């Protein structure tokens, strides 16, 4: 099985649950690419892989915004070819904000209008994901008993 984890995240805490999850499928023998949202370019990123799993935290207060790194990719999802993808979503958040982890509601919407198939409910992540490790663990297992 091929992975691709693409991750949006500016203090560290969705790249720390990203890297988290690539170490899961990793060591159940994915083949897993984990790459920073500032670094990839959305045409065609999702070709070849089995999965993809989004990661991004969400912003904003008063608002939902996206995780600044992840806005290009997000506004550039219909060139990534999810459709027919086998696609899940994680990130990070805190529940005392009115719109918790909008960010990863935001991108399963966009999947699911794009044709992906969402194979498992998104990893919503309140607090600091190293309080959290070990949904993160049961999320990543759930995600390859779902695919
Ligand atoms: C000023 C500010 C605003 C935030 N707004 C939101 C929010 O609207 N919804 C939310 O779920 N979490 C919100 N958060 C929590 C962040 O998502 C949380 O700090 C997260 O761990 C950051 O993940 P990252 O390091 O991957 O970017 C906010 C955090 C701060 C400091």
């Amino acid at each position: 099985a091929k992975a691709l984890i693409v991750y949006g995240s500016t203090t560290g805490n969705t790249e720390y649950t990203a890297e988290t999850i690539a170490r899961e499928l990793a060591d159940a023998g994915y083949e897993v690419d984990c790459r920073d949202a500032a670094s990839v370019e959305a045409g065609g990123l999702f070709e070849g892989f089995d999965l993809v799993l989004l990661g991004c935290s969400t912003w904003g207060d008063d608002s939902i915004e996206l995780q600044d790194d992840f806005i290009p990719l997000f506004d550039s999802l219909e060139e990534t070819g999810a459709q027919g993808r086998k696609v899940a979503c994680f990130g990070c958040g805190d529940s005392s904000y009115e719109y918790f982890c909008g960010a990863v509601d935001a991108i399963e919407e966009k999947l699911k209008n794009l044709g992906a198939e969402i194979v498992q409910d998104g990893l919503r992540i309140d607090g600091d994901p190293r309080a959290a490790r070990d949904d993160i663990v049961g999320w990543a297992h759930d995600v390859r008993g779902a695919i």
